[PDB]
């Protein structure tokens, strides 16, 4: 039908009562109206700011919102109280609504210590607030005892935005808040607190993972809960995690490279909430969050058709800043955005038309060709949308001096279909690894995926580390194999850990596992420290490992985040080797995340 997106700010920071709002948690009642919550900080901070649980409800379906009211009060006079982060959860079943939120004293999360005791200042408090009229009035309870049941269990917060209630399976009507924890180790876990007693009694069930933070939970077709999170340990990507059991226990926790993160919140929902268990509809979920990995920034509506398996269809709803963001279904079956454009709480709502979508994830694979060849790649696209469509087309976004065309068979209900891609790379093309976007476009709307065409670079799974002068593998991961995985988070650092390490030079050899024309190098520093940066280097090679030729290339790198080229005429090699001679301001050290050799496979 029409797309839509609209928006509306609820809170501006500096105007109706506080200099800050942050942290967005929305819902839909029983009857039928919307419920925006979220901080006051008068203060600017986080807990243990003395921060209120506030609320806008809007009962015209969006357009227009009521006054702020005040769900939770902080106090900033003696005794000191804050109450932050709220996420709201309606039992459907019952009527009743809550909203969890901490309630601090002297601690925030990080600084809380261990015990239940609500008097107990330095403890950082699970309370949630009930409502059994619509969210009106409240009436507040402190939960923490219930949901601790490891007393190692140090700190913990309710992950603002909105629980669920199961609608299938032996736990069905079971209400569910995700938590994250410390432990005694000083790890942050993921655990569901539930209740199914509509919301009398809570409890925890089994904490799941490390390097966790705020997650959050949705029912799948068949029942099992999908748990999506916060990565804390910062990979730049989503955490994933699933339960059988209702949500009690989840099983080995992954990295999902489908969704970046750049280490903030997101909301995952079902986008038809009230479908059958085994359909079509049940299967497809919703995700909002910032899909930079950089920054809080490019605000992104994904849906899968799969149960979350796949993400073919993404939209961008806030190029610039977006923090926060939360989703829920609303009445007329569009979707209500809560989240934060850095001025406060901004409201927005859209629908599946907005989103252009079709569920129709594709895969075309990475593959490699030298300068001024022609490629061709097949596309598998798997057809969920449960319709034909007989006209499709693939549309590339790959850099426009090469030739791009693609292809693709007509889409069958249930089936798989096949194109191709032809990729013609002119020759001169620089050497490196290039993100190609495909758009599948369709009258019945788009999906995506990307895949990389690497021009002119050696195949780094054929080489290994010849030699290396130093390599730290004692107090962490510095093994000079590391430029050579692909992954830009590792690096090659030299010894530190002994005082005898030695300073600079430093050197590190690779074997190309064959002989190859080579005709450069490209260097990528360690991304997260600066002081141990090639600067002045030399590069060497070599037929057989022990008589090395050069250098056959010298320069000094900057210091420069990108791959830095070192060229040098070709030449047949199986070996290349840099000396880094000095750091960029003269410590002792060495890391490097990555090194490409430019020549020919
Ligand atoms: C309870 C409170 O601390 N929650 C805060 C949360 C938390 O500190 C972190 O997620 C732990 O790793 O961080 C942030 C944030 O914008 O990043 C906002 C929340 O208000
Ligand atoms: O002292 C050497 C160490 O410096 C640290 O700050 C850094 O995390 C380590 O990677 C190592 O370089
Ligand atoms: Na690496």
């Amino acid at each position: 039908g029409e797309p839509l997106y609209t928006e509306q700010d609820l809170a501006v920071n500096g105007r109706e009562g506080f200099p800050n709002y942050r942290i967005p948690a929305l819902t839909v009642t029983p009857d039928g109206d919307l419920l925006a919550s979220y901080d006051g900080r008068p203060t600017g901070i986080g807990a243990p700011g003395p921060n209120s649980i506030l609320q806008r409800r809007s009962t015209d379906g969006g357009r227009t919102w009521g006054e702020q009211q005040v769900v939770s009060a902080g106090q900033t006079t003696a005794p000191i109280k804050g109450f932050s982060d709220p996420s709201y959860l309606v039992d459907r079943e019952t009527g009743t609504i809550f909203n969890f939120h901490v309630y601090s004293q002297r601690q925030g999360f990080a600084g809380s210590r261990p015990g239940t005791d609500p008097a107990d200042p330095n403890v950082l408090h699970a309370n949630v607030a009930t409502s059994t009229d619509g969210g009106l009035t409240w009436s507040h309870r402190t939960i923490t005892a219930d949901i601790t049941p490891d007393p190692g269990w140090r700190s913990r917060f309710a992950a603002s935005g909105e629980g669920i209630q199961l609608r299938y399976g032996p736990h069905a009507g079971r209400l569910i808040q995700q938590y994250t924890i410390i432990n005694a180790a000083g790890a942050f876990q993921a655990v569901s607190v539930y209740s199914d007693d509509h919301g009398r009694t809570w409890r925890a069930g089994e904490a799941v993972g490390v390097g966790m933070d705020e997650n959050k939970t949705v029912e799948l077709s068949d029942g099992r809960v999908l748990l999506n999170s916060r990565d804390s340990a910062r990979s730049g990507y989503r955490k994933v995690a699933v339960s059988t059991d209702g949500g009690h226990s989840y099983g080995p926790v992954t990295i999902d490279r489908d969704l970046p993160d750049p280490t903030n919140n997101a909301s995952i929902i079902r986008a038809f909430p009230d479908a059958p268990a085994g359909s079509a509809r049940a299967k497809v979920l919703l995700f909002s969050n910032a899909a930079s990995q950089t920054s809080r920034s490019q605000g992104t509506i994904r849906m899968s058709c799969d149960d979350g398996q796949t993400w073919p269809v993404s939209k961008v709803f806030q190029p610039g800043s977006m923090s926060y963001s939360t989703l829920t279904a609303l009445p007329d079956g569009t979707y209500g955005l809560l989240y934060e454009p850095g001025t406060g709480i901004r409201y927005a709502n859209f629908n599946l038309a907005w989103l252009g979508g079709i569920c129709a994830p594709f895969t075309i694979p990475d593959v490699a060709l030298e300068p001024g060849q022609q490629v061709t790649v097949p596309v598998a696209v798997t057809n969920q949308s449960g319709i034909a469509v007989p006209k499709p087309s693939l549309q590339l976004d790959a850099s426009p001096d090469w030739q791009v065309q693609g292809s693709v068979e007509p889409l069958m209900p249930g089936r798989q279909a096949k194109g191709q891609v032809t990729i013609t790379v002119p020759a001169g093309t620089t050497p490196g690894r290039y993100r190609v976007g495909a758009t599948l476009r369709t009258s019945a709307g788009n999906a995506s995926t990307t895949f990389t065409v690497t021009v002119g670079l050696l195949d780094q799974a054929r080489m290994s580390i010849a030699d290396v002068d130093s390599e730290e593998t004692a107090r962490e991961d510095g093994r000079a194999s590391n430029v050579i995985d692909g992954n830009p988070s590792t690096f090659w650092h030299t010894e530190w850990s002994r005082a005898d390490a030695p300073g600079y030079p430093h050197r590190i050899s690779l074997d190309l596992g064959g002989t190859h024309t080579i005709s450069g190098l490209q260097y990528t520093r360690r991304q997260n420290s600066a002081n141990e940066q090639v600067a002045d280097y030399e590069i060497y090679t070599s037929l057989n490992g022990t008589t090395w030729d050069g250098p056959v290339a010298s320069g000094r790198f900057t210091t420069s985040l990108a791959p830095q080229r070192a060229v040098f005429p070709a030449r047949d090699a199986r070996y290349i080797r840099l000396v880094a001679l000095s750091e960029q301001t003269g410590h002792k050290y060495a890391a490097v995340a990555e090194l490409e050799v430019e020549g020919q496979r």
